[PDB]
């Protein structure tokens, strides 16, 4: 109700592209406040198409509830501007999706960090499956850095990602919180081989098949086999043996507590997690929001 | 101890003048994360003597208790950078300071932002009295706007004759009584929205016309209730003058009906925002807590 501002186009300006969506475009922004000097960096999605006095009203209705979630790991819509394109603005996360982090950091990542965010993704799923929220694009490309110990999940709800995608959603589109279970897992994968192509070089008219015989993602490298369990058991074609997120929760947590134990990385103990001086800085300066 | 973090100059850089002080310079900067490739937007002062190791300790050891202090109304103090002239890193307030906000917005700024930045200022007094700090240089170019509705203190912790009491002047006592009388003058600032105090008069002779009862004269727009505590404000009696605390309750109540005890003109369509707009901008500027 109160939590989705309502913007005017001359309050705002798309300044650089940063990539497209499914359905739209998403470009850095600045907003300008009315009646004053100041201009804020955000980010601005503008939609394909369709200005309709009767999709608005679906888009407007679900722009509400996307301005209602409150989670430390979960993105919150903060406006809409409803011309003839629907666009809609967000905080811009100055680091980026932690998909193109794992891949242009590959050489610096350490175990920890790695289980500390598999673990903050839960818990932004978990909170969505409290708020009965279903992702349907779960991936490491939706996971926004907004510093390198603090990443949040962002364009859940909005319904073809088919390498990420449970296959009861492939056969049938069915989408539930134990199918989001399964693009966490192919979401670990990313990230732990560092932002690889999930069945790379495999038609996405083909995955169906592979996966009815059997076939899933291969262990990657550096992870354990408790870490490569855990995959795996979020691939089980029977949804309710898949973890719950709050399982998930647990267990990634436990694996922080011993981070090499369950991560094999190459040279891991010359990378290591912030101090509390590195963090406390951080957050002064850029994340002020409660952890 | 681990609130304080020592930086490298390799990791931030001056940008752009902001403004200098008298211990020095002040300066629009950015902060570079070492391995990273985001530049977070910071304030840099350049302490313009420079400075030795033993002095170094000195400012060192007074560096500690000012990145201390926890208050949503006081700045903390987030970094320093030892090389020939020592910086000190603080956050970067966008909107600037209140002085030269409340000079650029003049008759544009309603009653209800100007008593509740009386009380914001107060609160942030009161939590420097207890934690013993003694500000020593109150004034509303030290008052930052992080937001328009939310002020923070900066530069406390150790010649504006102008803004001295008394006492300070002849004897150069500084308690937290004379920090009351400086008060009074930052309050006389924004309610003439940004005027010089003793305009046209020679700091050498302060003294003189404050022993002979003469005080800064009352704004066109404020009634006499708020005209007569800033004039207890600048009772030559020190324990005549009000407390912080006390400041905090007789504003606050004030702020409850602003237009009873402010009067400007065109008052009643400038108003404070909507919980739509305040949650707009929390969400972008101002994450921490406050009341
Ligand atoms: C006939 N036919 C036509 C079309 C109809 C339709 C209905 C609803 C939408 C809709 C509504 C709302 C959103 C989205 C989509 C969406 O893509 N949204 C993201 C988001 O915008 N991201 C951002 N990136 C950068 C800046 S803004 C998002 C942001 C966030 F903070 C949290 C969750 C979230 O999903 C929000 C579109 C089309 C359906 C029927
Ligand atoms: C002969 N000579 C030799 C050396 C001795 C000496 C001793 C102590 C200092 C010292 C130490 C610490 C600070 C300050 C000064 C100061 O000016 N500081 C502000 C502050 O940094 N402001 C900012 N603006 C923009 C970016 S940083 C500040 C920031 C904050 F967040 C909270 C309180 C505060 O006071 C902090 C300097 C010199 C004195 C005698
Ligand atoms: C990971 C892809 C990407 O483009 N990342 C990225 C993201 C930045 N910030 C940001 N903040 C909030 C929301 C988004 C965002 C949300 N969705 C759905 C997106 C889709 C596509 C792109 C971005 C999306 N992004 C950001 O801030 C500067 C930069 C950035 N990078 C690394 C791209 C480099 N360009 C500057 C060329
Ligand atoms: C009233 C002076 C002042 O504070 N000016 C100021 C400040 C900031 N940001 C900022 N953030 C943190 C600390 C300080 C600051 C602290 N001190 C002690 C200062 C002394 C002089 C100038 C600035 C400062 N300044 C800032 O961020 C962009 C802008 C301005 N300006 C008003 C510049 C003028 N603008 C209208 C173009």
């Amino acid at each position: 109700q109160a939590l989705l501002r309502i913007l005017k186009e001359t309050e705002f300006k798309k300044i650089k592209v940063l990539g497209s969506g499914a359905f739209g475009t998403v470009y850095k922004g600045l907003w300008i406040p009315e009646g004053e000097k100041v201009k804020i960096p955000v980010a601005i999605k503008e939609l394909r198409e369709a200005t309709s006095p009767k999709a608005n009203k679906e888009i407007l209705d679900e722009a509400y509830v996307m301005a209602s979630v409150d989670n430390p790991h979960v993105c919150r819509l903060l406006g809409i501007c409803l011309t003839s394109t629907v666009q809609l603005i967000t905080q811009l996360m100055p680091f980026g999706c932690l998909l193109d982090y794992v891949r242009e950091h590959k050489d610096n990542i350490g175990s920890q960090y790695l289980l500390n965010w598999c673990v903050q993704i839960a818990k932004g799923m978990n909170y969505l499956e409290d708020r009965r929220l279903v992702h349907r694009d779960l991936a490491a490309r939706n996971v926004l850095v907004k510093t390198p110990q603090h990443v949040k999940i962002t364009d859940f709800g909005r319904a073809v990602p088919i390498k990420w995608m449970a296959l009861e959603s492939i056969l049938h589109r069915i989408y539930t919180h134990q199918s989001d279970v399964w693009s966490y897992g192919v979401t670990v994968w990313e990230l732990m081989t560092f932002g690889s192509k999930p069945y790379d070089g495999i038609p996405a008219s083909e995955i169906s098949s592979i996966l009815e015989k059997g076939e899933r993602l291969p262990q990657p490298p550096i992870c354990t086999i408790d870490v490569y369990m855990i995959m795996r058991k979020c691939w089980m074609i029977d949804a309710d043996s898949r973890p719950k997120f709050r399982e998930l929760i647990i267990e990634f947590s436990k694996m922080a507590r011993d981070p090499q134990r369950y991560l094999v990385i190459q040279g891991d103990e010359r990378m290591h997690l912030p101090s509390p001086t590195d963090s406390n800085f951080y957050r002064a300066l850029m994340d002020e929001e409660d952890m």
